[PDB]
């Protein structure tokens, strides 16, 4: 079984989240108490909607799988913290199995069996889904403290909507039988049909969804009561907070027409399509971005976002990207500033404010590779890791970020990764080429670009000078240096999506508490631990 605090990458409805397995399993069981069957000390809760990354037991390739159930045993015994030479770490009970090698094949080795030196399976790359994402600033802000969206408003041109609100309400009230049929009735009944609520008929109409109409009415009731007119710009206005408890009802069809921001400041389009510029912009922020709130004039609240960097070229690119989504921007000595409330809000909720809370936005993990790489590039460049003379060294105070980076890298084919945490800081080391950074993996190679000599030794019965890269392995096969028939025993290691990391230390403790586990469809395994480690379900 896995311990409570162990991180676990999971996918829900197509999105990737990092959760502490205990928190996930405890929360689920509490909200589904009834369905939780129990056989003494064990508690099993079948579920759907969850998916975890695993590897095919036969081909060993990366593939996502359904999580059949969540399990919880009350445990009293020994727990082992397994530390890999790569930096990965995983704490498990004595009978939990991880994957090691025995005679060229992947076998299971229990926690109470693992010793320093043993080879442990770990990801070479991951196969996460790919889709285009669309940000929704409304939902985003609805997840924000009202005290932070005080000056936020939602404007809309008065053009085609001459008194639309009060006019729609009247039709609704009429629909609910509280008024005589309005004069502009059909101009609205169509819109409703367009939204799917009503079925316009030759003669009158037929209400399709009362419950929905009720919320829609509730929405317009809120609009009429709060929408003001701004003679100045000829548009309708609404203070966000005044309709927070209803705006979420606004159908997307209608949302498109609105804008959101401040009255005398930057106004944004509510629905944003995630593209590479945005991702790379966010990358810049996650690494070198600082969001501030200083008091100013009437002591208390001018918001801004600065993107630091000591090199002109970079600052030029940030300035280019920042202004690409937030209009006019301010250049500085060593930074680029976006002094806009809604930009500040967007970045705050997307990536976090404090360094130790910085994080990769969720949509990045399952976006097309072009976008994942765009983010990574914005992050690396900003962090100043584009001109290396050896392996890169990324530092963060956010352990979430460290884990996310590792998963994001794996998802784009980078496997030569290492970890560390030394003094309130997490480090992610990378020793292999990236489309935007040249690095020689052959030089001081990492475990991922090497076939353990014990494995070769065992499989081929020969004794090997040193370690061979998978590249030099394929070659030795093609010109008889390696027996091709024996060599096939390792096709899973050369052809699969797994590499062998090695146990450095093992710590044993006595534990009294809840331990967890999962049941994974088909493969019966999943990723857990700091840095991601394959564990048998």
């Amino acid at each position: 079984s896995i311990l409570p605090e162990e991180w676990l990458p999971v996918l829900e409805e197509g999105e990737v989240h990092f959760v502490r397995i205990g928190e996930l399993i405890d929360r689920m069981m509490e909200e589904n108490a009834g369905k939780v069957k129990r056989e003494g000390e064990t508690e099993v809760l079948e579920v759907s909607g969850l998916e975890v990354p695993s590897f095919n037991r036969r081909t060993n390739k990366a593939e996502l799988k359904r999580v059949k159930a969540l399990i919880r045993h009350d445990y009293s015994g020994k727990v082992y913290t397994i530390r890999l030479k790569s930096g990965r770490r995983i704490k498990i009970t004595s009978g939990h199995s991880l994957f090691s090698v025995r005679n060229g094949e992947l076998v299971e080795v229990t926690g109470d069996e693992l010793k320093p030196g043993d080879l442990v399976a770990v990801p070479r790359r991951l196969e996460l889904p790919e889709r285009n994402h669309v940000l929704n600033l409304v939902e985003l802000l609805l997840g924000t403290p009202e005290e932070e969206t005080l000056d936020i408003v939602m404007t809309i041109p008065v053009k085609g909507k001459k008194n639309f609100f009060k006019g729609m309400l009247r039709t609704l009230r009429w629909i609910f039988g509280e008024e005589k049929r309005p004069r502009t009735a059909r101009r609205y009944l169509r819109h409703l049909e367009d939204l799917g609520y009503v079925r316009l008929k030759k003669i009158g109409y037929e209400v399709l969804d009362w419950d929905s109409l009720k919320n829609y009415r509730r929405l317009y009731e809120a609009l009429v009561e709060n929408v003001r007119y701004n003679g100045n710009k000829r548009e309708y206005l609404v203070e966000f907070n005044s309709i927070r408890d209803a705006v979420g009802i606004m159908p997307l069809k209608e949302l498109k027409e609105w804008k959101i921001g401040t009255l005398n400041g930057f106004r944004m389009r509510k629905l944003i399509e995630v593209d590479e510029s945005l991702a790379k912009l966010l990358g810049y922020y996650v690494s070198e971005g600082y969001a501030r709130k200083q008091r100013n004039p009437k002591n208390g609240w001018s918001y801004s976002v600065k993107l630091y960097n000591e090199d002109p070229e970079v600052l030029d690119d940030m300035e280019r990207l920042a202004s690409r989504f937030f209009g006019k921007v301010r250049r500085g000595r060593n930074y680029v500033e976006i002094p806009k409330k809604i930009g500040y809000l967007l970045f705050e909720n997307m990536c976090g404010v404090l360094a130790e809370n910085k994080r990769i936005p969720e949509f990045v993990f399952t976006s097309p590779k072009g976008v994942r790489l765009a983010f990574l590039e914005g992050y690396f460049i900003g962090d100043g890791d584009v001109h290396p003379n050896k392996r890169l060294r990324l530092s963060t105070k956010s352990e979430l970020l460290a884990n996310q980076l590792v998963l994001l890298l794996n998802s784009v084919g980078v496997s030569a990764v290492k970890l560390g945490h030394d003094s309130g800081v997490y480090r992610v080391y990378i020793n292999e080429e990236l489309p935007f950074v040249k690095l020689d993996k052959k030089k001081n190679a990492y475990y991922s670009h090497v076939i353990p000599k014990e494995v070769l030794s065992e499989v081929f019965g020969k004794v090997f000078q040193k370690n061979v890269s998978p590249q030099t392995f394929r070659k030795m096969v093609e010109d008889g240096r390696l027996d091709p028939e024996k060599a096939q025993r390792l096709s899973w290691l050369i052809e699969g999506d797994v590499v062998l990391d090695r146990v450095e230390s093992v710590d044993v403790e006595d534990y009294d508490g809840y331990v967890y586990d999962l049941s994974v469809e088909d493969n019966e395994n999943f990723l857990v631990g700091f840095g991601l480690v394959y564990a048998h379900n």
